[PDB]
């Protein structure tokens, strides 16, 4: 049977999971990874509010842990 529900969008929706902790975007600090290109919470991924803030202004490429944890740096 025809299935599809494309209506209003919000964070409240519990079905919306981003961070690895399976939690909605809350006040918690969030950053945009480059490896997995996913949304996570600083505290969760360790990255502190400040640690990330700089990565922006400075111009550094943040790399969540869950990513590196898998494999080391480039070049195997
Ligand atoms: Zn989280
Ligand atoms: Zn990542």
């Amino acid at each position: 049977g025809s299935s599809g529900s494309s209506g209003e969008c919000e964070v409240y929706d519990p079905n919306a999971l981003y961070c690895i902790c399976r939690q909605p975007h809350n006040n918690r600090f969030m950053i945009c990874c480059d490896r997995c290109e996913e949304w996570f919470h600083g505290d969760c991924v360790g990255i502190s509010e400040a640690r990330g803030r700089l990565l922006e202004r400075n111009g550094e490429d943040y790399i969540c842990p869950n990513c590196t944890i898998l494999s080391g740096p480039s070049s195997g």
